[PDB]
C-alpha cells in the first residue's frame, strides 16, 4: 500500500503518521493521530500530490508537495490544519 507519510520533525524525524488519497479535515487529522501544527516534514510517492493548509475546511493558504521534503518551509511548518492527498 502506497501512502504519505507526515513527520513531527524536521528530516523525518520525531513521531509519524501514514495516510492514503483523501481530504482530511483537521478533526479528522487528530483522529488519524495527527495533531494540529505539528507537521515539519512528509514523504511523497512518485507521481503523488499533497497540498497542505494553513487553516481548517481546506482554506487558508496552501502549501504544494510532490516529492519528498524534509524541511516544510518556514511558514509552512507546524502549520498544516487540513490537507488533500492525491494519487
Ligand atoms: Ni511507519
Amino acid at each position: 500500500t502506497k501512502a504519505v507519510t507526515f513527520y513531527e520533525d524536521i528530516n523525518y524525524g520525531g513521531a509519524h503518521v501514514h495516510l492514503q488519497p483523501g481530504n482530511y479535515t483537521l478533526s479528522q487529522l487528530n483522529t488519524a493521530k495527527i495533531p494540529n501544527d505539528w507537521m515539519t516534514s512528509l514523504k511523497v510517492p512518485s507521481g503523488w500530490t499533497v497540498d497542505v493548509y494553513e487553516n481548517d475546511n481546506f482554506t487558508g493558504t496552501k502549501w504544494t508537495y510532490t516529492s519528498d521534503t524534509p524541511w516544510v518551509g518556514n511558514d509552512a511548518n507546524d502549520k498544516m490544519t487540513s490537507v488533500k492527498i492525491y494519487s
